[PDB]
């Protein structure tokens, strides 16, 4: 690729390791913010929209109660998201501002993105154009190219997992799932729909993964519904490994090509995984259109921006039951988690 293209990832990488190696820890306390809302919870964790008292600024923070981390056996993931996170720094990756933990939480405080998941606003609007899935999946592919030369898998793509920001460009969160990984790995992880073939089968795989989950966002924008689609995971973990896919009338021929190549179920023969790499997809005629450099520099206008009031609008995620963050007197799982 052009020299250009290898020094700015051979400086994205050192300054990765650097942080990497020596991560922050412990920059803010709970008591520094006052709680405004829930914007979304999980079996072991929420995200909270919080102020902080002094500066005023909004963020979103991700609470994990240490004890369900470790009944559902996520210790490892929430050290490797912590430790990623605050180790990168890509336009289309969420911030990490402050990290900590107490005696019954971790706890990750990130830029608050107010204009919402792409989930809610592919189903709002029930497909979108192809441009405007190509200016997201552009966005995708920049990402996974930084995130892959830095060792790192992110094996969690999905709709509800980008944000739209204000000038209507993706923030991909939720690092979960996300691993350094040289060569191969074998966690069963991510979510139903999006899953390779070769985690299904229970195989030690590789970045490849992600350029399958790829595949599966651009026809879930594109079309307004996934793939491989059923009421049971079984139903369709067999759609997934079976090598056939249906495309609509109205995909465009271009788009058919490349989500065949996306979409394959032979792991050394799918885009994104060939000698050429990120180049195969970069260079393919869906996306001819695209001006890489104008993507990475936020130059171009997006499809459309987020309608929102300001920076503490919570208008575009939905109504949860406000539970307590409770803090127990005594320490708990401390040694599982030291190095958070
Ligand atoms: N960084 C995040 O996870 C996030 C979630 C919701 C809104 N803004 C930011």
């Amino acid at each position: 690729e052009q020299e250009s293209v290898k020094e700015f990832l051979a400086k994205a990488k050192e300054e990765f390791l650097k942080k990497w190696e020596s991560p922050s820890q412990n920059t803010a306390q709970l008591d520094h913010f006052d709680r405004i809302k829930t914007l979304g919870t999980g079996s072991f964790g929420r995200v909270m929209l919080v102020k902080h008292k002094e500066t005023g600024n909004h963020y979103a923070m991700k609470i994990l109660d240490k004890q369900k981390v470790v009944k559902l056996k996520q210790i490892e993931h929430t050290l490797n998201e912590k430790r990623i996170l605050q180790a990168v720094n890509f336009p289309f990756l969420v911030k990490l501002e402050f990290s900590f933990k107490d005696n019954s939480n971790l706890y990750m405080v990130m830029e608050y993105v107010p204009g919402g998941e792409m989930f809610s606003h592919l189903r709002r609007i029930g497909r979108f154009s192809e441009p405007h899935a190509r200016f997201y999946a552009a966005q995708i592919v920049l990402t996974f190219e930084y995130l892959h030369s830095l060792d790192l898998i992110y094996r969690d793509l999905k709709p509800e997992n980008l944000l739209i920001d204000q000038q209507g460009y993706i923030q991909v969160t939720d690092f979960g799932f996300a691993k350094r990984v040289k060569g191969r790995t074998w966690t069963l992880c991510g979510t139903p729909e999006y899953l390779a073939p070769e985690i299904i089968l229970s195989k030690g795989y590789n970045k490849a993964v992600d350029w399958w989950a790829l595949g599966v966002l651009i026809y879930e924008m594109a079309a307004g519904y996934p793939p491989f689609f059923a009421d049971q995971p079984i139903q369709i973990y067999e759609k997934i490994v079976s090598g056939k896919v249906r495309f609509p009338s109205h995909f465009s021929s271009d788009l058919k090509d490349l989500l065949r190549n996306l979409l394959q179920v032979d792991l050394t023969k799918r885009f994104g995984n060939l000698k050429n790499g990120v180049n195969d997809i970069k260079n393919h005629k869906w996306f001819a259109t695209t001006d890489w450099i104008a993507i990475y520099q936020r130059k171009v206008e997006a499809p459309f921006i987020p309608k929102f009031k300001g920076p503490g609008d919570t208008s575009n995620f939905d109504d949860y039951e406000e539970e307590e963050i409770r803090v127990s007197i005594n320490e708990k799982c401390g040694k599982e988690f030291t190095e958070f």
